[PDB]
C-alpha cells in the first residue's frame, strides 16, 4: 504493498481510529495522537505494510512509530505543521498536504 497517502486519506475520512482525524473542513490538514494497547495508527500502517504480523512478531511500537514517520516525511506534498507531542495533556502531530 500500500501506498502511505491514499491509504491515509481513507483511514481519515472512514474515522475509526481515535484521535486520528481531519481538522479543517477542506480536508487538507490532519491530527496524529504522538507520544514520545495502542492500536492506532502507527500498528495499523505496521499491519498494511506486512512489518507485523501478530503472532509471528513481537509488538515494537517505537519502530512502528519510526516507520510510520520515515513513509510520511518522504512524501513531498506533505509537510509537519505542528509538534505538540511532548503535551502533557493531549500528545499529537499536525500534517498537511501542500
Ligand atoms: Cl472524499
Ligand atoms: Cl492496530
Ligand atoms: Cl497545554
Ligand atoms: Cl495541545
Ligand atoms: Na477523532
Ligand atoms: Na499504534
Ligand atoms: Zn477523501
Ligand atoms: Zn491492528
Ligand atoms: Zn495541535
Ligand atoms: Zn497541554
Amino acid at each position: 504493498k500500500p501506498r502511505i497517502l491514499p491509504w491515509l486519506v481513507s483511514q481519515l475520512d472512514l474515522g475509526q481510529l481515535e484521535g486520528v482525524a481531519w481538522v479543517n473542513k477542506s480536508r487538507t490538514r490532519f491530527r496524529i495522537p504522538w507520544k514520545h494497547e495502542d492500536f492506532g495508527i502507527f500498528q495499523a500502517w505496521a499491519e498494511a505494510t506486512g512489518a507485523y504480523v501478530p503472532g509471528r512478531d513481537k509488538p515494537d511500537l517505537p519502530t512502528w512509530k519510526r516507520n510510520f514517520r520515515s513513509a510520511m516525511n518522504r512524501k513531498e506534498g506533505l509537510r509537519l505543521a505542528e509538534d505538540r507531542s511532548k503535551d502533557p495533556h493531549d500528545p499529537h502531530k499536525i500534517y498537511e498536504f501542500v
